[PDB]
């Protein structure tokens, strides 16, 4: 989900600055995740790793933020600076969340059989959008 | 497109302004569509018609206003007031433009044939998201 539903406006630009913490003190280049553990009995954060690559959920920070990650980091590898328009990216301050996302992936591990993959032909799919 | 590429931010709110007008002079309900010719010569714009109901091209409306016209239409004839999460239309200050959309409708229309509709068996349909 993006952003995290359960956050404060506080805890939310708490977290934000740790991470510029940690993309600065590491000279980051490219889309790299941050991971923390939030303790749900006391609201303290906890760094975890850093997951240096995009990652599978990569699509719901696109889609409340409309910044293109995968278009920034090929700008950001040919030199661009991010907040030139070249970049793809906005500076800090023009960077803005717009609604809320949840994004699910979809799989043949059949849950009426513990999960184990099924295979085989599909005989139809059709999606749906709107 | 939306929003019209070639317009001005001024161009942009008075042509809103005549809008608003045609809609509360007809006690307009529901969703509609007021038409304008703009001269591009002048930048002069004429009003043309109102459309009184929902259009092909409501999508890119929605897209970079991120309000969906349907459930609009829906709330509003349920009773709902615009400006109340209920109606799930903003006051008007909270209502903005973001980006840019266009719309293209993919039809049977033969290019090779002088555009006269094909029709038969599709064997083959896969679309393309993203
Ligand atoms: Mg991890
Ligand atoms: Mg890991
Ligand atoms: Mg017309
Ligand atoms: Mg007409």
């Amino acid at each position: 989900r993006a952003p995290a539903p359960y956050l404060s406006e506080a805890q939310r630009q708490e977290l934000a600055a740790y991470s510029l913490k940690i993309a600065g003190a590491t000279n980051y280049i490219g889309a790299g995740t941050v991971e923390y553990l939030m303790d749900a009995d006391t609201g303290k954060f906890y760094f975890i790793e850093v997951n240096p690559r995009i990652q599978v959920e990569h699509t719901v920070t696109e889609v409340v933020t409309g910044i293109d990650i995968v278009k920034a980091q090929i700008h950001i590898l040919d030199g661009a600076a991010i907040g030139t328009p070249q970049s793809g990216v906005p500076n800090q301050e023009d960077i803005r969340l717009n609604g809320h996302a949840l994004q699910c992936r979809v799989t043949t591990e059949d849950p009426e059989h513990n999960f184990i993959p099924d295979y085989g032909r599909i005989t139809a799919y059709r999606s749906a959008s709107g």
